[PDB]
RNA sequence: AUUCUCUCAUAGGGAUAACGGUGUGGCCUUCUACCUGUUAGAAAUAAUGGGUCUUCAGUUGUAAUUCGUUGCAACUGACGGGGGGGUGGUGUCAAAGCCGUUUCAACCAAGUGGUAACUUACUUUUACUUGGGUUUAUACCGUGGAA
RNA sequence: AUUCUCUCAUAGGGAUAACGGUGUGGCCUUCUACCUGUUAGAAAUAAUGGGUCUUCAGUUGUAAUUCGUUGCAACUGACGGGGGGGUGGUGUCAAAGCCGUUUCAACCAAGUGGUAACUUACUUUUACUUGGGUUUAUACCGUGGAA
């Protein structure tokens, strides 16, 4: 077919993404609403609806109009683009730097642009894919971030001590040299038109030096200048894992791993890019725990939310700390935040040994960990009566930790906090001048919470049990050697 | 769904392509007995039509007896693997030795078998094709032997003198230890589940050593055994190349290349498999031509029918020896042979300046070579005015060849083929009787066919020009960077 | 020995004689590599006199 | 008008008012061990209502082997953090320590010079919500029309 | 029966005779520079019939640059093997050589001790045929039925 279908598809599906992402928009919207009524009572505020401000500054940064008016804009670029003379608009560019963060400036384009944009970089993805390295794993459809952490999980298992380089890059997509890019055209066995050439020509005009962030054609550029880099790095003879432009490499011996900084040296000044100092860590020897070492050494290293080690693979501090607060932050919304308003009006008072809340908390804490599973349906993919089975939790982004004794910790952690919640709303009914001390679930101890409240049913569904991440944890693993990594894992 | 619909899915999909196949041959044997018969006039002999003999050893050979009764066999099958009682059925084996060839005994096995060794071996290549190396090309579905080709004709370019290795091995199907076969099923990372272990042991019962062949399984585990042998290739430094037992290594260092050899022996002891000494070349070192050498050296190499050197990639002379074959055959059997039979009955005399067994030969070259198409078509193509071309014919086999002198010497030969056949036929018909010595075609010189050939016109459409191997290579190297190597290369 | 690749390497050669035999070694009772050098000279690593 | 047209087609002109979604219910079919109530009615079966179990490592004793690890009874071992105060053990020449009872803390806090708030929120690889499909049952959400 | 059923389902029982494909034509739409005949009829356009061109490297002289390589006239260089005999050049002190005319060979054969045959053929990575789609126009090919 002709260009011009191929623009007219690519717009229309477009176009019709961020309508249907806005109208699920405005229903979860409505939706939260009419909760946050329901449970504030008559402090609840008033519902309000937004819509982007970029959307005034150009007409057809709307999708609506787009959408009315697409075949003439299709035809239109078509042409220019047959006539050499097609040009992108200026972006909107209002991303501004934030705290403990890089400015990471980001433009929007329109969708017209952004359409040409990944309609071009497809095309070239899958003509090229073929020559690139097999330890790239950012911005391609066949490798992903568990690849890698799979590939270093097997591999340092085998030693007992390594050397590790662990090095980063300052300003990765501002500091492209131009006639660098250039002259990668004709190397290596690439195949690009001079239609291609024109159009990746076309999108940097504005700038003198790097390449533009936030569009579709800059990720197959952003792979196309490490060829060379990788090339001498596994001509060296050294095991390596890169993504985006984050490195780590590891290798048996000394003069190896001092060869490899000479050669990162020796591309950072080809291309003119320049290292961060600030941000690197250096050479370092990895040993287990207890071995004497020689020089500076270290137990364990961090790689994309990950805690590598030579015996387990566990989760970030960091990311711990994210999954506390949200589990903090959704128990003291249910159970703490109503009750330190100004007046109680509207609101339900628990009574006759019946809580809703605390059932609607123990609900989204399932719904955040689990997904909606229950206990007897996992048993039952473990036990083998069922074969079918969905992981849609934050455990999905996980899949590869093997470590029980966080997981415990982290179940005993939810334990505590859940009692000590319930403790602080039980003061604070007593001083409202209610006393419900006597009464289900305040009467319970830190003891027998798991166990009173396992037996507890209601309209035959057990909805009053506290989740466990051990269990899920034992169905990743069993589900990881029946489908698959990419099965298991999360779309996203 | 369940597994019996997988199976049933599966056999019915095998059981109608040999259906079609069949329904094509015999159409195909009708329209080729109507044409024999139309030029040996009364000495054709009769029309015969054959099944495979094989198809009534076992009626489940039968395919028209397979489809009529697939639901039962697929819920006997899945209820005997769903009972630990499968066992394939004894294949049928007639593969026998041929002369200066090995036996390659090869087994067929019945329908419902194999279609459960594919639907087997697809999983598994699906859940584990990320663990493989990127320089293994054979039975996968991402790589293929031109991938090979560009990746040596990019690497031998950019240096003037290489060391080479070229090893072979003897009885590799049969010489798989058993012992060490089952042991890599818990390594490298590799996901196997129970039914697909107990699915490929039940395939190795008969036999105490080695894997079947003729089979869809094997050729995983073909792939499976030299994962560690890739794996210290691969560490040591050199690159090299794998297609099935066939392998390739060069290095510019001769301590690397001779420890590639340590690699290669150590493996072959670890597996079992011992090398053949009489079909290996050793090392050499492959320098440019008139450069002197200080140890054995050779200019150029074979590899899966081409020819690599430091400057050109040409076609092997065996397959060249072959395509001259084609030709010549195709060109006695449409001039010479119905001639020299008994009596001329039922054939046609040319009168009148008219030839149609010689129009027919050349079209008969013409789909040998491009496929049907014309020089107008490919010089529009070349031009731009059209932007779509298929490549149908024998080149299609051999997109990355550049060699134009080989071409130009394959034109010529062409040439001075068809005037000598010419001329045996102007004498074989002065021999009947008939003097047609002053007629078209009889009476072009040599100097003069293609350009008095390119000139006749029939219908509108010429008909009678002779093809040219340096047109469609044009094309093909147009089109090569335009579509790509997927896009452009044969299906099969 | 007079080499630290040569020195680095009997590692690996004990530690893949520890995993062929099964035996394992001790981490508390073991010193390491270090450089020994006269009284006096300075080092780039860990170093002890006798 | 986010609906439909028109061409000089990254724009401009006409004509019609509806056009996209969400929750709940329905239907379609879709992977599932038992034991018991009350119904119905022939135990073909249904209909509903209650309760239990599922994992891993062992030690066996044995069958199977296809010469192995297997399948098995029976067995026994696992399987929901940490911090600050008080008070008994038992620790020894002192002691560390090791035992368990009783209190305090919504989370970061195993800490800061000091500790409260927040989800349409905050931010560097950092994000997703419950087998599908179809329902002019049923109630509502953008933007129009009417007013 | 290769069509449909039935269950004890790698099998066995019934019932119906049609069931899968190929060539040609049709229709649907689908990527295309011109110049001329004769038609038709208004040059809106058709309908048919004839003929030419398309690639790469240069040298420019110049415009554009977006500071380059570009786009351009015009230019000139390419673009269909090898072998065995005869005979002229020109080779030089001889000579190699280098020039081109004239004959012989269906191909492997630029060779074998010797050279004919073969395509439903022969064989180690070794194989494929002409944008699709739909045509109870039209003629035929397996296997059934009828006979």
């Amino acid at each position: 077919m002709k260009l011009e279908q191929q623009i007219q598809r690519v717009i229309l599906e477009e176009a019709k993404a961020l309508i249907k992402d806005y109208h699920e928009y405005h229903n979860r919207v409505h939706l939260e609403s009419v909760r946050n009524k329901k449970r504030l009572g008559d402090s609840a505020p008033d519902k309000k609806i937004h819509r982007p401000n970029y959307w005034s500054f150009d007409k057809k940064f709307d999708p609506f109009y787009v959408k009315s008016n697409y075949k003439s804009i299709a035809r239109s670029i078509a042409n220019k683009i047959e006539n050499r003379t097609y040009l992108p608009n200026e972006p909107f560019t209002k991303d501004v730097p934030k705290p403990d963060g890089g400015i990471r400036k980001v433009s929007i384009y329109q969708i017209p642009d952004a359409a040409i944009s990944k309609l071009f970089f497809n095309r070239l993805l899958a003509k090229n894919r073929h020559r690139f390295s097999s330890f790239s794993y950012a911005y391609r459809n066949d490798r992903n971030v568990h690849f890698a952490i799979q590939d270093i999980s097997v591999d340092l298992k085998k030693n007992e001590r390594t050397f590790l380089a662990e090095f980063d890059f300052s300003d990765f997509f501002g500091s492209i040299s131009h006639s660098f890019l250039n002259e990668q055209f004709n190397e290596n066995g690439f195949y690009i038109s001079p239609e291609e050439k024109f159009i990746i020509r076309s999108f940097l005009r504005e700038r003198k030096v790097g390449i533009p962030q936030g569009t579709s054609i800059s990720l197959f550029l952003a792979n196309l200048t490490c060829w060379k880099l990788d090339q001498d790095l596994e001509r060296e003879g050294v095991k390596f894992s890169r993504y985006a432009d984050d490195t780590i490499i590891w290798s048996q011996e000394y003069s190896k791993i001092c060869n490899a900084f000479n050669i990162i040296t020796n591309f950072s000044k080809s291309a003119g890019i320049k290292i961060n100092p600030k941000k690197s860590e250096g050479i370092s020897l990895l040993t287990k725990k207890g071995l004497p070492s020689e020089i500076t050494s270290k137990n364990n290293l961090d790689f994309l939310g990950y805690t590598l080690s030579v015996e387990n693979v566990s989760i970030k501090e960091k990311s711990v700390k994210k999954i506390k607060k949200q589990i903090s932050y959704i128990l003291y919304r249910n159970l703490i935040q109503p009750l330190k308003k100004t007046s109680l009006a509207g609101q339900t008072i628990p009574a006759n040994d019946r809580d809703k809340n605390f059932l609607i908390a123990i609900c989204e804490i399932r719904r955040y960990m689990y997904g909606g599973l229950s206990k007897s349906q996992i048993k039952d993919y473990l036990s083998g009566r069922s074969n079918r089975l969905y992981f849609k939790g934050i455990m999905s982004f996980y899949p590869l930790v093997n470590d029980v004794e966080q997981l415990k910790q982290l179940d005993g952690w939810i334990v505590s906090v859940i009692y000590r919640a319930l403790k602080l709303r039980c003061q604070l009914l007593s001083k409202w001048g209610y006393n419900r001390s006597h009464n289900f679930p305040f009467i319970l101890d830190r003891e027998d919470i798991v166990d009173k409240c396992s037996k507890k049913t209601i309209a035959g569904r057990k909805l009053f049990e506290i989740p466990s991440f051990l269990l899920i944890h034992k169905a990743l693993q069993k589900g990881l050697q029946e489908s698959g990594i990419e099965k298991i894992m999360n779309p996203q």
